[PDB]
């Protein structure tokens, strides 16, 4: 191919430049992009990111085998399912970009370990099928089988990111030296495996840990003296990303809130047709939208990113003001 200017073929070619000045900021609007984008937000993005940060000739990466990975991978997104899209895909990345930029890791991680986050944050839920693990491995289907009732998803997005690196023209870490492919391999795998909720407390456990015992230089930045305590940033890192819809604008939280929901209430929908249990917060007939966006954020995603905040201290004060501000709005719309 010729490589369009923004990575993808687009009518509104200067609405997305506009749109694109925002690319290393919180307040970027990606359904903006997916709109301006003809709906490929995710090869959109990860192109312009990879541009951004110089990796294409940083790790000799043929243009042409990017482009026709990233198009691969998105199409592997199911269209049909409501939140877990190739859309979601895109906004994780796109933050995750963010969050690698923040001050207080200024030169922390290495050029691999960028790499591999934002190579994590794009494939973290290719080919998900709209519904959790708990109905996967209900149903007795071929993938809670292979992977044993643990992170069938989360595996199961591990198995397919990586698979598609060998479809023609697709391996983007082909001039990578073995070493960094094993090393990038351990990283993305640890990182994508961070993202299943189960693993939350003992991620968050940890993070909380790490923040207690920190060592800062005398700039403000953030001493991560070993790959272990960067590792464990990382992976906290993306699994904030992961849960960062309710840190944005108050106008595009609402329209993450409304997709979850709605994949959410599908699967219960069919949950019910084949008479199971139904899966907490998929009861359409008595599920309340506002409650649980406020559990949530209680339970999980203040703790979560409160954590954080403390340890890239003061980076994500704004951030943190959003999600209370939007705690507080969906508190009151009860
Ligand atoms: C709007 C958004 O951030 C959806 C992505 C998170 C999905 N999610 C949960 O995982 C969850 C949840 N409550 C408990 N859990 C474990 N809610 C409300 C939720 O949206
Ligand atoms: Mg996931
Ligand atoms: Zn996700």
């Amino acid at each position: 191919m010729n490589i369009p200017r923004f990575g993808v073929k687009t009518d509104q070619e200067e609405l997305l430049a506009q749109e694109l000045e925002n690319l290393n900021k919180w307040g970027l609007n990606i359904f903006c992009v997916s709109d301006y984008a003809g709906g490929r937000s995710l090869t959109c993005i990860m192109y312009m990111i990879f541009q951004e940060r110089d990796l294409l000739k940083k790790f000799r990466i043929p243009v042409d085998t990017m482009v026709t990975y990233m198009l691969t991978l998105e199409d592997h997104y199911h269209a049909d399912v409501a939140y877990h899209n190739s859309l979601h895909a895109a906004d994780v990345l796109q933050s995750t970009h963010v969050l690698l930029a923040t001050p207080a890791l200024d030169a922390v991680f290495t050029d691999l370990e960028i790499l591999a986050a934002l190579f994590a944050a794009a494939i973290h839920d290719v080919d998900h099928p709209g519904v959790s693990n708990q109905f996967l491995i209900n149903t007795n289907s071929e993938l809670a089988l292979m992977y044993n009732d643990e992170s069938v998803l989360e595996n199961h997005h591990l198995a397919v990111g990586f698979k598609l690196l060998q479809e023609d023209n697709c391996d983007i870490f082909q001039n990578l030296s073995k070493r960094q492919r094993q090393s990038l391999r351990k990283m993305v795998i640890d990182m994508v495996l961070a993202t299943d909720m189960s693993k939350h407390m003992t991620l968050l456990a940890d993070l909380k840990t790490m923040v207690e015992t920190k060592k800062v230089t005398s700039s403000g930045v953030l001493l991560l003296d070993n790959y272990s305590d960067r590792i464990q940033v990382l992976r906290n890192m993306v699994h904030c990303a992961d849960l960062s819809n309710p840190t944005k604008p108050l106008e595009l939280y609402r329209q993450w809130t409304d997709r979850i929901m709605a994949e959410f209430f599908q699967q219960g929908d069919r949950e019910r047709e084949r008479g199971m249990e139904i899966s907490p917060m998929c009861d359409k007939h008595t599920a309340s939208v506002e409650k649980s966006q406020v559990g949530f954020i209680d339970y999980i995603v203040h703790p979560l990113w409160e954590t954080w905040a403390d340890l890239v201290h003061p980076d994500a004060q704004e951030i943190l003001d959003t999600l209370e501000d939007n705690r507080d709005w969906y508190y009151s719309a009860i």
